[PDB]
């Protein structure tokens, strides 16, 4: 579990979404995981906007962070899940690290903020979503 809290929006893992995150949605994007809801509070997150390879992941089957050098964001091909039919998921970044399925939604930040939050994962990798080219997030 876990979001990212910018400004007036809370973005979470699609598949993790709640019935208060979809009576206020604001996007969604099934190709990436990804699910955008509004809030009343203002959030206590920054977002990167760069090119970085390199960060630091919060992962929560170890109650550690641990740093990556990962791949930049692409097409992947993943499996069929519970919640999802086979596909190829977009803007996904992959890196050598541990991840069970409980460790979606959590951060990925380099140097400059917020990367992505953890989507992916199994036989020591781990696949964030990438958050760094919604622009709109800052607005
Ligand atoms: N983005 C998706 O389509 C997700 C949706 C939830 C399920 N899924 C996973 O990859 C779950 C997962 C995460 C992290 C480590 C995992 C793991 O699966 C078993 C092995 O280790 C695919
Ligand atoms: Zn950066």
């Amino acid at each position: 579990s876990g979001a990212i809290y910018v400004g007036n929006y809370r973005v979470v893992n699609r598949h993790l979404a709640t019935h208060n995150d979809w009576a206020n949605l604001v996007w969604e994007d099934s190709s990436r995981d990804l699910l955008v809801s509004s809030t009343t509070a203002q959030g206590c997150d920054t977002i990167a906007r760069c090119d970085c390879q390199t960060g630091v992941y919060y992962c929560s089957s170890r109650r550690k962070h641990y740093p990556v050098s990962f791949s930049k964001p692409s097409l992947i091909f993943v499996e069929a899940s519970e919640y999802y039919p086979a596909r190829y998921q977009s803007h996904l970044m992959l890196a050598v690290g541990h991840s069970e399925p409980g460790d979606c939604g959590g951060i990925l930040r380099c140097q400059h903020g917020v990367v992505g939050i953890v989507s992916t994962g199994g036989n020591g990798l781990v696949g964030f979503a990438d958050v760094r080219d919604l622009l709109w997030l800052d607005e």
